[PDB]
RNA sequence: UUU
RNA sequence: UUU
């Protein structure tokens, strides 16, 4: 950070630099500002003020800031229902005239979420991007668009919908956008639009008309858009069954009415989204002149019958992605899957998703139309309530990256809300997985209670198997997964593993990662034999996760591995296994010879009995003891951890630091003490601690730091030093620290905002960075 | 509390009165004391000082306190391993001489957990009870027992064991206790005792010799104890398999050796505990002269074979309780249960526990020896890894109160640690269920994935069924429980209920309480139809618990009941169902016409949209909105809840109270605002709020309270007012409050200890009750 | 802070 | 705090 020494440390904003674009970026996101801060550098190019309470903008706002290419002034007055009900914006944002017209270089302007009533005027002709989402602008008129000749990108959505209502239909003047001769992207989503606006500039590449009241498309509506690549008409005549938002369908179960010739102009179309349009038929004719369609979304329609027919697919040999999820006929539970022969035409297909078709049995041959699709990578059949499926059918799908049968009822990545989101592409005010192991079979959240070898016959190619969230209550003995000779990752979390036998999992001879987290069930009942020593047999295991198992007893006293590097053991009861006076489990982790990372956070350890560190394995580097309620800690015992580099002690009740950190651990690089009860440092704390790089003392109760505790020869090595949310006393005794804080180049986050005096007197609440201690 | 106005409010101890015994009880438990407090009333009879740091006792300690009948001075210096590792006691408690000899009326003295080295001398002859547990007294000599002639009760345990070791065998002089001619109870547990001390006073009623190194009983050892009622020899030659403490068995798997005539003197014996004695045989001869034995514990032995034989039981026709739990042969999994014919002799038997026998199949006829035990109430067969059991066999057990099959592997109240506790009867430093509905079948924590009517065929008598913690993933439709016509309580928690059908549970026509908590599984996946309106059909349902289900969607918009009085709905996502601008679920609870208690805590409600309170059902009395992260609350809306009496708003972020509580809710009796961010009250807050009785403002950030906020005509009605852990400013502006706090008789808990100034100056940390504001 |  |  030598380039940053020119800028003031008092600025409550994060400053960064894109060298080679000569951009100075300044980020004042969510800093509780009522004024643009004075201090913003003259050379600032990208300025972000989103999530603040600046009530107006004037020519004074940006007078000095002549180099601005981008202003992000979003969410300073968000509509009532979109916003905080504690911090309700009293009055819309006021933009006085001539506020932007002076910015010759302004390429991007964001004014979303400010309750604006009309399109801001006075905008410079250099402007390429204008964003006005989540305002109250519901009438577009040619008169208002006169200064936007150079505009390429226009975002006008979310100005009239259930969360920001305008109480009328959206109005666009005939030809409103036609004279914007460089317009590439236009978004009119979530707006109560009733007809496609015409005529649109032929230069458009992307048009978003989704979530509106458009009941019909005219054959003329997209006539001239011969450069269009993305069209989204989704959510016009929506499918409302289980919608998690208020939802009015078109009268009489009617689909969005699209004439057969309506897409004929669209020769460049790559992407077509017709999600939630209540479609019953997909006429093949639609696609006659679209030869390069790559992505097609037909989810949330009523296309169950069509999936069995689907003549349209013969016209899509370059399609990469096809989504037909959630097309089930209400109240019907089909016996089986009827996939059309036509799916065999989809020669370029990489991703097929057919969630929510809703059927009882998947027979091997019902996916045969896909067997010869050479490029198919993902087949998603989740959320189908499938009860029966012979998994061996996926031998015909070795070439796939992912076979997803998540959320079904089988017995012997996309975001969680996705197909049922109102607008999954919506912008927040804040901003603008084992697949890498190879072939993956995802059986998570099914009803598998018992597994046996024969279940995985013909699946020896699998690299990752996800059995998370089944019902498996079995004493695994090393015979259940015998065919999975190539398996590298197994997720067995959220089952009810019964570790009676130490031969469990031994047959997975290439296993690298095993997750048996959240199998607490048998660990919670007394008198049950549990063998934690099963690790010995897994000869290439690197990572073992056994979190949230409530482990408080083990019949074996040692875990052993020649290979394991990482062990997550959080949310167990090491406090019970290491009860004071009981030596038996002090060497629990000692024979994990290659162990470098150990997480024993959330284990309810008020104290560590002696023996614990001596019993750690010799290569331990990363140790977490976070969130244990620790109240004391013999720092001297760190001498036993000769390779320790990171010690996470956050979120405990430690009241002291070691007298001499260098006499405790020569190797220690990162020490994390945040959220403890430390009231003072020790006199020579960091002395001679040359190896230290990172030190978090944030969220403690520290009053004073003196120079002897914090020698410069150490501090100037620190990559980072965190000191915020402490109880700093700002008397003349604190003068070294106050001065040092003001002048050091050591990185201290939240320095301007949250390193604050608690006293005395009128110093309360005042940043230490701004403090003038002229009498000391 | 008029009797209590005589005692000082500054006393950091709870004072109470047993009228009619003329006892004044004073409790200073855990108040961080280094001195006995001055202020303890002269008439104090029972004084408790446990869990403090008083380093010595002298004649000054109790000079004034001449009426003391009981001193509880435990745990002022607990042994290192038993105690806090943060607050380690530096030095044993010092008892200077003549400290007790002046107390003519002292009947009970507790000095446990003070690292004492010898038995305290100078004790008054009125003493009936002396307790010295958890000290370092490991040699008993007749010389030391000279002042104890009147002693009835002596507790000497926990002076030499794995958590407080003495490093030698315990020593008792021959005849040590013989001359204590009134000794009734003697406890030598947890002491490294190697032989039964002889000869013991014949007046003994209870003798606790458990958890020791006693390998043999001599035929003479209990010769003269013809009044003995309780004998505990447990844990001498322990069974160590899966012991959760360090455990050395007697050499060569050897049992505790008890001669066949060893109990012949014990004609009064009611209770015999032989838990964890590695017994292989129970010779019938032991019980020849014990005709009134009521309770017998033979758990944690090696009696699996003996349970199939068991001739000793013919000699126990008055036995009420028999425990044979955890007798399995290591490494053996029996095909079935072999119960001896002899169990049919147990004519008085009420409770039989046979956990941990460990067998695969329970056939109907294998319990036939119990069929004609007329008084049998509890049959406990938990933790047996039973895989098969025809539940209809319990038609032969209609008369039982509880049939417990908890923790087995069946596919189509004791504390948690109990049989594996080191000492389940141990004293803490601090102190010294659906069964009521009728017949209960507990199938919790089994492997039941599917249920059907025929499973419950001859079980129509059941009143309570616990299916908690099975694997049930089924769409219940009202046919699965048809035979359970008399069922009143069903616990279906920790399954995976799939509420597709609104007919679920309708067949349980007499159902009063239904628990479907922790069935979150299908609620977490989008697009799944869920019918919360199933409540309509259950015509006598009183209480419905549906906690921690993560509910964020429902196909139905209303829950309906003519009968339901309590609904627990905590740990769901009402925030999503009541998203601002979505009206559809604002009447979710409206048609629960008789609903009086609603818990919607932990539902992630930053705010309540309007409509919520209007949509509450008309008889709502008890509402919890705790732990929601609420940041604002329109108090005026409480007008809609015309019968509200309790409002729990604890653990939120509210920053204000209503301007006028009486203009918000005339009916409100208990208002709970603890753990919020309230900084000041409103000027007339409680004015005219005559109906208020309970008000918790603890753990806020309150600086000042003025008289206008807190009128006396309201306050003097308050049963309780909580004000602790606030941020009180102690200036002259606070004078009304400081004075009022000092003189009111309103109950304010923690007044002496935790109502404290934060400022200004040297007032910091000082109790407001002690504050002298003489200049105001 | 005798479990 | 546009989900
Ligand atoms: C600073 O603002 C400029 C102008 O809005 C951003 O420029 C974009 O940069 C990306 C890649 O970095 C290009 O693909 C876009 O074409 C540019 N947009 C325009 C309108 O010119 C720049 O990225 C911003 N930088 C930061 C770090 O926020
Ligand atoms: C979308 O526009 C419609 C009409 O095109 C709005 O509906 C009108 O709203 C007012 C106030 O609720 C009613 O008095 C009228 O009856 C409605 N008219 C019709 C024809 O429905 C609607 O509010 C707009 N939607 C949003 C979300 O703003
Ligand atoms: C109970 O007494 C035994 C012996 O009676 C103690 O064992 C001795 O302990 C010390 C230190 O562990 C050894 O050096 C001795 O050699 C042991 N002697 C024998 C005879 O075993 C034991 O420590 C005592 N137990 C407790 C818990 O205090
Ligand atoms: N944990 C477990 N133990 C079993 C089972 N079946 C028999 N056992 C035996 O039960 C005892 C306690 O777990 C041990 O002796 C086991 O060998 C089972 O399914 N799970
Ligand atoms: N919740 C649930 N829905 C099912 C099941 N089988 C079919 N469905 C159908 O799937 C859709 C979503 O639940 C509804 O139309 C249901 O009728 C099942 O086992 N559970
Ligand atoms: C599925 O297709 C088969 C023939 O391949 C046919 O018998 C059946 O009617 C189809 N099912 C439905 C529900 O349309
Ligand atoms: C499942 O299919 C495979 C052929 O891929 C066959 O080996 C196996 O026997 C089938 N099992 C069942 C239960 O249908
Ligand atoms: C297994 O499935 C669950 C989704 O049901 C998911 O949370 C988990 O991440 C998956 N595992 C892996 C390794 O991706
Ligand atoms: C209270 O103590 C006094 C002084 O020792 C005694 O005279 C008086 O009788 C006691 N009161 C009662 C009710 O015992
Ligand atoms: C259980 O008793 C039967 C006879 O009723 C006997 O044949 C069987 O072997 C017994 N089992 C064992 C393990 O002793
Ligand atoms: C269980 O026993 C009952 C007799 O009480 C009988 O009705 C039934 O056939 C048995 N059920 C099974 C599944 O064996
Ligand atoms: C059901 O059993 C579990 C023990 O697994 C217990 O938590 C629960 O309290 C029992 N339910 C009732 C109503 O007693
Ligand atoms: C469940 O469905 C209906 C109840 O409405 C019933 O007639 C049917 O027989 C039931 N079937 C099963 C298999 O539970
Ligand atoms: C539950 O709601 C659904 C539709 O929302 C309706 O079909 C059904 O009749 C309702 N059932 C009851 C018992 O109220
Ligand atoms: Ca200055």
């Amino acid at each position: 950070s030598p380039w940053a020494r020119w800028f003031p440390k008092t600025l409550p904003c994060d400053v960064t630099l894109d060298v080679s674009k000569n951009h100075v970026i300044v980020d004042c996101t969510d800093k509780h500002l009522t004024e643009i801060p004075g201090g913003i550098p003259t050379n600032t190019t990208n300025l972000t003020l989103t999530i603040n309470h600046i009530p107006d903008i004037s020519p004074a706002s940006f007078h000095r800031l002549v180099h601005l290419v981008e202003i992000d002034f979003r969410c300073n007055c968000v509509p009532i229902r979109l916003g905080s009900k504690s911090n309700m914006c009293p009055r819309r944002l006021q933009i006085k005239p001539r506020s932007f017209s002076g910015l010759t270089y302004l390429k991007s302007l964001y004014l979303d979420g400010n309750q604006l009533l009309e399109i801001p005027q006075g905008l410079p002709p250099s402007l390429q991007l204008l964003s006005l989402e989540a305002n109250n602008i519901f009438s577009i008129r040619k008169e208002q668009l006169t200064e936007l000749a150079n505009i390429e990108i226009l975002y006008l959505g979310q100005n009239c919908y259930y969360r920001n209502p305008c109480y009328v239909s959206y109005s666009i003047e005939k030809d409103a956008f036609l004279n914007l001769t460089k317009l590439k992207v236009l978004s009119l989503k979530d707006n109560n639009v009733t007809t496609v606006p015409t005529v649109l500039p032929s230069t458009l590449t992307e048009l978003y008309l989704y979530n509106n009241m458009i009941a019909e498309i005219q054959e003329d509506d997209f006539n001239n858009l011969n450069q269009l690549q993305i069209l989204d008409l989704s959510g016009n005549c929506p499918r409302c069954y289980n919608a998690p938002f208020p939802c009015t369908p078109c009268k009489n179960n009617s689909p969005l009415q699209i004439p057969v010739n309506a897409f004929d102009a669209l020769t460049e179309l790559k992407v077509l989204r017709l999600h939630s349009n209540s479609l019953q038929h997909v006429p093949p004719r639609w696609f006659k002149n679209i030869n390069n369609l790559q992505e097609l979304d037909l989810s949330q329609n009523f296309l169950a019958k069509e999936i069995g027919d689907a003549k349209f697919l013969h016209f899509l040999p370059n399609l990469i992605q096809l989504d037909l999820s959630f097309n089930f006929e209400l109240q019907v539970y089909r016996a089986s899957m009827n996939l059309s022969q036509a799916f065999s035409s989809l020669k370029s297909l990489k991703i097929l998703r057919i969630r929510g078709y809703v059927f009882k049995e998947l027979k091997s041959f019902q996916l045969s139309p896909l067997h010869n699709l050479q490029n198919l990578e993902v087949l998603d059949l989740g959320t189908n309530f499938i009860k029966i499926a012979n998994l061996s059918m996926f031998k015909q799908f070795k070439r796939l990256k992912v076979i997803d049968l998540s959320v079904n009822k089988i017995s012997p990545v996309l975001e969680q809300l996705y197909y049922f989101r109102y607008d999954k592409y919506a912008r927040s005010c804040r901003f603008k997985s084992c697949y890498k192991y190879g072939q993956t079979l995802d059986l998570s959240k099914n009803s598998i209670f018992f597994i046996k070898s024969s279940d995985f016959q013909h699946l020896s190619f699998l690299k990752c198997l996800n059995l998370s969230g089944n019902l498996i209550s079995q004493t695994l003995n090393g015979s259940e997964f015998q065919p999975l000779a190539e398996l590298r990752y197994l997720d067995f979390s959220n089952n009810r593993l019964d570790l009676l036998h130490s031969t469990a999992f031994e047959e997975l001879r290439k296993l690298e990662v095993l997750d048996i987290s959240s199998n607490s069930h048998y660990f919670q009942s007394e008198g049950i034999t549990h063998m934690l020593n099963f690790t010995k047999n897994l000869k290439v295991l690197q990572k073992l996760m056994m979190n949230d198992n409530d482990i408080s007893s083990s019949t074996s006293r040692t875990m052993e591995s020649e290979s394991l590097r990482t062990l997550e053991f959080r949310g167990n009861h090491l406090d019970v296994l290491w009860r004071d006076g009981d030596n038996r489990y002090l060497q629990l982790f000692k024979n994990l010879l290659k162990l470098e990372e150990l997480d024993i956070s959330k284990n309810s350890l008020s104290f560590l009995p002696s023996g614990v560190f001596d019993g750690m394995p010799p290569n331990l580097k990363n140790l977490s003891l976070a969130k244990n309620g620790l109240k004391s800690f013999i720092w001297e015992k760190l001498r036993y951890l000769k390779n320790l580099e990171t010690l996470d002690l956050s979120h405990n009740q430690l009241t002291t630091v070691p007298e001499r950190l260098s006499n405790c651990s020569r190797s220690l690089k990162n020490l994390i003490l945040k959220n403890n009860q430390i009231r003072s440092l020790t006199k020579y704390f960091l002395q001679d601690a040359f190896q230290l790089r990172y030190l978090d003392l944030s969220s403690n109760k520290i009053q004073m730091i003196q120079k002897t505790s914090f020698p410069e020869n150490v501090l100037n090595n620190l990559k980072m030093l965190l000191l915020h949310h402490n109880r700093f006393l700002c008397t003349c005794d604190a003068v070294w620290f106050v001065w040092w804080v003001q002048h050091t180049e050591v990185t201290i986050p939240y320095l301007a905002t949250d390193v604050t005096c608690v006293g005395p007197g009128a110093h309360k609440g005042q940043s230490v960075i701004s403090l003038d201690l002229y009498t000391c």
